[PDB]
């Protein structure tokens, strides 16, 4: 059934047999073009075969795109691999806010902001990745740098300094 075909395609995907995975997944996707998990696998297959624009157009056509975090993260990744870091960062700034514990989202945001030469944002996203990896001193260091780069007295500076305060008192529970 569909469960068997999905499992076969996912197994092929993980073995980097993209063509085999595609042939197995395609009839599932054609029948349910908005199934978030069929779209998730279709995105990985297309990006594996350097077809980011195909993956982008497909996700842009999904109804649940704006409300489904699986579809959001996939479209951000496809934009990043498709040479569109700006659209990726647009998605990822919302995604990381709504899914603060997801290290994949922070890593992707850090990649996008590095591609966009948005340095304090890159630093902040790298700091959040370090915090999720428990490297709290290092996260505070990078967040301190990010704070120091935006205009003194701005809300952005206040946000970064508030994150520093949150990281410090979290350190305290591990001393």
């Amino acid at each position: 059934g569909s469960a068997a075909q999905y499992g076969r395609a996912l197994q092929a995907m993980e073995a980097n047999k993209y063509d085999e995975a595609r042939k197995t997944l395609q009839p599932l996707l054609a029948a349910e073009p908005g199934n978030a998990w069929y779209l998730d696998l279709a995105t990985d297959i297309d990006l594996g075969q350097n077809k980011a624009n195909e993956a982008i157009n497909r996700l842009k056509n999904a109804r649940d795109l704006r409300t489904n975090p699986v579809l959001q993260l996939n479209l951000a990744n496809a934009y990043l691999q498709g040479g569109q870091p700006q659209e990726a960062a647009n998605i990822l700034n919302r995604y990381t806010f709504n899914n603060k514990d997801d290290s994949n989202g922070w890593d992707l945001l850090a990649q996008a902001e590095a591609a966009l030469n948005n340095r304090d944002q890159e630093l902040a996203a790298r700091a959040e990745g370090y915090a999720l990896a428990g490297r709290l001193d290092q996260a505070i260091s990078l967040m301190s740098s990010a704070s120091s780069q935006v205009k003194l007295g701005s809300l952005q500076q206040a946000r970064y300094d508030a994150r520093i305060d949150q990281l410090r008192q979290l350190q305290e529970r591990f001393k």
